[PDB]
């Protein structure tokens, strides 16, 4: 019993962080088999961040001008080549922690959990989820940019998030390991601004079905209703949509609480139009979001 | 920007998690050096540990198979004297917490760890914590530059949901034994230093919604943090809440008397760092080591 925001053991990742230097900049690296990926904005300058030419910044580098520092030990850079917004810096030793490994990109209410590094040094480890609007509310200072998002299924860790950047509004964003940013953001100084946020609702059912399995049912009804009318109220409330995907999604839970997605998406109707009258839902007053229903199975 | 519920990097603890099988159980150990140790209800303990051979305990390190050489136990905790010191064996430490110390759990079935989440000793000495048959033997720890600092090791599910455990020394937290009898918590309480904390932590993050213009004595906060079962404040919590006091100039019982607000009248629709409720599981030196990024 019990519920937590639980995060996937960094150890697997935290042999593979190192610390990445370019002229003043330094940030932190993936170090997997001989190349280490990091954000390309680590060549970049004072005057090259509002309209940087990355092809033009990067052709004007050399292999001596990357430092990596893996522990107390000097990586020596062989070659360098950009995918997108990462750079990948070859070097002359395989890194003999390197874990089976994949590159994943998510799609928005995916969970993965986040090793915040600053310079190569693993400092913490939470978990989060893409939201719809393609940022993480993550927790990073300067200096944490390469800090990576993951998951772990099977001795597999699924690589699927690489920190850039914070938008003004203290939200991140990030790009899949192959360079490509998540949501309509750039690796500029420009003005950018993260579209209004919404309510992942997948998720949101999917830990009123984790209540349930923890034994919390006052919030359940004698009510269902349509998947057209429950998204008419949830689109009022700024929940994202709930698919014909998502309602086949929660179908396992739903076998097991014997409480059909569209009966539970009744209950989470009426939770919207009363609020929690002072009561909570496993350990809490609001309606948590970032667990997907993948995770409830995986934890209950 | 941002705050989160933030665990300690669990690698240093991964390379110590080992499955122990005694009979028809199996559970989790920590393979430091030559010892592996685990909950003694993996086996009148005495009685039932001298009936025990070496041979009988079974313990796995990944796919290999370690063996047994020796046994002895300590309060709750068995300890099984094995072969081989362990290579991947960190620089450590026992540690006794206190209610309201936050540490990270490292959730593990069969040896194999699972996930990582952070939580605090309950001042009921109980942890809310997420665990499912098989997670006994798994460890809760903090890391204190390169040392790891295990503190908690977990042996038992209350009929509420919450866990019982002990340290690494197997002295329980809380009146709890372990043992198949009528146990209960007892009644909970708010760790009111570490809301303070993570009043702070939302102040750093621009939340100020919460603030006013008034302070309190401590003596006038004790009595009202009594009536809404919140942990009494001492000087000690005061002192230590001083540099967060600095950083962000809203003195410990200016503080205290939001606090003081907050419990009367709530929160009024509004959040404070996304949540609904006062978080008491963050710690002065959470707040502090996040809202600085200290590394591990
Ligand atoms: C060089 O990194 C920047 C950044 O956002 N860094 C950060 C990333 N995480 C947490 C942060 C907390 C506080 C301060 C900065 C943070 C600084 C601002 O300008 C930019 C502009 C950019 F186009 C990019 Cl891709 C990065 C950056």
């Amino acid at each position: 019993s019990g519920f937590r925001k639980m995060a996937f053991p960094s150890g697997k990742v935290e042999g593979c962080m190192v610390q990445v230097t370019c002229g003043t900049t330094t940030l932190n690296g993936l170090w997997l088999d001989d190349v280490v990926y990091c954000p390309r904005h680590v060549i970049c300058t004072s005057e090259d961040m509002l309209n940087p030419n990355y092809e033009d910044l990067l052709i004007r580098k050399s292999n001596h001008n990357f430092l990596v520092q893996a522990g107390n030990v000097q990586l020596r850079v062989i070659g360098h080549s950009m995918q997108n917004c990462v750079l990948k810096l070859k070097v002359d030793t395989a890194n003999p922690k390197t874990p089976k490994y994949k590159f994943v990109r998510i799609q928005p209410g995916q969970t993965f959990s986040v090793l915040a590094c600053y310079n190569g040094s693993p400092s913490g480890v939470y978990q989060c989820a893409m939201r719809p609007n393609f940022t993480i509310k993550g927790s990073f200072l300067n200096g944490s940019c390469g800090s990576v998002g993951f998951n772990i299924d099977y001795d597999c860790v699924s690589f699927c998030y690489m920190h850039h950047m914070e938008l003004p509004t203290g939200v991140h964003a990030g790009t899949d390991l192959e360079g490509n940013f998540y949501g309509p953001f750039v690796d500029r100084q420009t003005a950018q601004a993260a579209g209004t946020d919404t309510t992942i609702t997948v998720n949101v059912l999917a830990w009123l079905y984790a209540a349930v399995i923890n034994g919390d049912r006052w919030f359940l009804n004698r009510f269902t209703t349509t998947l057209n009318d429950f998204n008419l109220v949830a689109m009022k409330y700024n929940y994202e949509p709930l698919t014909q995907d998502h309602v086949d999604i929660l179908g396992p839970l739903s076998a097991q609480t014997g409480i059909a997605v569209l009966d539970m998406c009744a209950s989470l109707k009426e939770l919207l139009q009363n609020g929690m009258n002072g009561r909570t839902i496993l350990g809490s007053a609001l309606l948590e979001d970032e667990f997907t229903p993948f995770d409830v199975v995986r934890q209950c």
